[PDB]
DNA sequence: GCATCTCGCCT
DNA sequence: TGGCGAGATGC
């Protein structure tokens, strides 16, 4: 029930980041424009090389906010994840900073060879 | 812990179908060649128009056995599901037999028109 | 932007 | 008597 903000170390029980994601970060220590900045599913997946199974099966499975696309209401709603959890999930799916670069570098190697 | 086999209506607690799938059917009532017959994920999906999420996300999420492809060890393992559960998961996702048939007919319309 | 849909290899 | 990648378009 009652929880320790990772950040300020204070107790809290109810946070926007603890309701919507299970992130022990009290709303005072929330950074909705910086560390607590969101990302679309797609950018996430292309910017960190993350299978939907890496998001949704891997434990704990990350959660997201639905939003309406801008003046694009005829299209499907955006799945906004917290960028912070993607960063870490990635780090734990790739195991390193270096391995993400290396694999995307190897990824480009094929993309050019796929079409070459 | 204890359960009622849907089929004979007797109490049981342990079953091959109740351990592997959550199917209240005692191993006496078990038809592993017919009603308790299994199908690979691919045929399941292509025979009954199911998305991976219709299998995995839709509560209750269906489970499966892993098996070794015939002399095809070089490849990815088979996920055998139970055919029954898919026949139902399908029915609920498509609502009716009339709505499976229709939708695969409307499917073939576009497959043709996709190439035309 | 995202969730489908076929495809060339089993990293 | 099979499943996983990965590229280009509705939505
Ligand atoms: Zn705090
Ligand atoms: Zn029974």
């Amino acid at each position: 029930d009652y929880v320790i903000c990772e950040e300020c170390g204070k107790e809290f029980m109810d946070s926007y980041l603890m309701n919507h994601f299970d992130l022990p970060t009290c709303d005072n220590c929330r950074d909705a424009d910086d560390k607590h900045k969101l990302i679309t599913k797609t950018e996430a997946k292309q910017e960190y090389l993350l299978k939907d199974c890496d998001l949704e099966k891997r434990e704990p499975p990350l959660k997201f906010i639905v939003k309406k696309n801008p003046h694009h209401s005829q299209w499907g709603d955006m799945k906004l994840y917290l960028k912070l959890q993607i960063v870490k999930r990635s780090l734990e799916v790739w195991g390193s900073q270096e391995a993400l670069e290396e694999a995307k570098e190897v990824r480009q190697e094929n993309r050019e060879k796929m079409k070459q």
